[PDB]
């Protein structure tokens, strides 16, 4: 990305929901994107927990990852900032009831450390059932929005 917000489109979503319905593990890897030209490179991982999972069953999981970037040697580490993850309600703009969370990066976590070769997010980001409570899936596609605010202050 150029600015600081990315929109990850996940199509063929219908087949994923049926896979998780018949007890088949599902994980999706998004493309890596930048928090800004001179910035950090991140990617997302989405999970659809099995119905037989002891904990967090039928929940959608979403984690953020740090990748190796072209400007790595030029930026301060670890990464600091505010990340907003949102599963977009595709209903009309004036009546959208999006589903999201906001988190501040934590330096002590190896998830925000400079890569060399573990992610951070929510195990229970959104229950699958919640998908039928709105028009989150339109045209067999789900939309995940990641908006990052980078803090370059060394304080």
């Amino acid at each position: 990305q150029c600015n600081g917000i990315y929109i990850w489109k996940i199509g063929n979503f219908g087949m994923h929901l049926k896979c998780q319905e018949e007890e088949k593990p599902v994980v999706i890897h998004s493309p890596g994107f930048y928090t800004g030209k001179p910035g950090y490179k991140l990617c997302m991982r989405l999970h659809l927990q099995l119905p037989t999972a002891q904990r967090c069953a039928n929940y959608i999981s979403l984690f953020v990852h740090t990748m190796q970037g072209e400007y790595d040697s030029h930026l301060p580490w670890p990464f600091q900032g505010t990340i907003r993850l949102t599963i977009l309600d595709q209903s009309e703009a004036p009546v959208r009831q999006n589903h999201e969370e906001i988190m501040d990066a934590k330096p002590e976590l190896l998830a925000f450390q400079r890569p060399t070769i573990k992610g951070f997010g929510y195990v229970t980001f959104m229950h699958l059932e919640a998908l039928r409570q709105r028009t989150f899936i339109k045209d067999d596609t789900l939309l995940v929005r990641c908006e990052v605010s980078t803090r370059f202050d060394l304080e």
